């Protein structure tokens, strides 16, 4: 076939039952995760080739940055919680990875503030129980499929993306035919 299991993805033994449809995770610790971000816009572009009535779900991990990593994946609920996703992605992976400005929960807030969102809007998230149990989501979505590293994508909880079967030469042919390959995961 032109796509194989073993190689644009790989077939989960385990399979994961009322799986969000589309399921990424990532860490703001993670260099291929800043790249799928930053330069590749790996979600936007699954996004433009997916059908209609498709989520996406993005969720952070906590086995990478020690104490720190926690507070991000807490940081991240806020985030999901406010809907601000798109206003502090990039200024998050930015201080952790090229300013290297975060060091502390209270520099992760500082990305916040600076973004626009009240301290004590975002005091009040991070207190909440709203957002312990979206932070509980995220630790048992991973823990469902055995997270051992990120970047990682999963489709109905049975697929998941095998990147480093693809070509790498050309950065746009990479992109496309990742998201191709959850399209085509999307319609088995």
């Amino acid at each position: 076939a032109q796509y194989e299991d073993g190689k644009q993805y790989t077939t989960l033994e385990k399979p994961v039952a009322g799986a969000p449809q589309v399921l990424e995770f990532f860490s703001f610790f993670c260099p291929h995760c800043y790249q799928f971000e930053e330069v590749l816009h790996i979600s936007d572009n699954v996004k433009k080739k997916l059908p209609e009535g498709v989520k996406m779900t993005k969720y952070h991990v906590n086995f990478m940055g020690g104490d720190l990593g926690k507070d991000l994946t807490q940081a991240w609920a806020v985030a999901m919680a406010l809907g601000v996703e798109d206003k502090v992605t990039v200024p998050l992976f930015e201080g952790v990875q090229k300013t290297q400005t975060i060091r502390s929960a209270s520099d992760i807030r500082d990305v916040f503030i600076n973004a626009g969102i009240k301290g004590e809007e975002y005091d009040a998230a991070w207190n909440s129980f709203v957002v312990k149990s979206l932070v509980a989501q995220q630790e048992k979505a991973a823990a469902d499929v055995q997270l051992r590293g990120v970047p990682a994508m999963f489709v109905n909880g049975k697929y998941q993306l095998n990147p480093q079967g693809m070509d790498t030469s050309n950065m746009d042919v990479f992109v496309q035919q990742y998201a191709d390959t959850v399209k085509y995961l999307s319609e088995k």
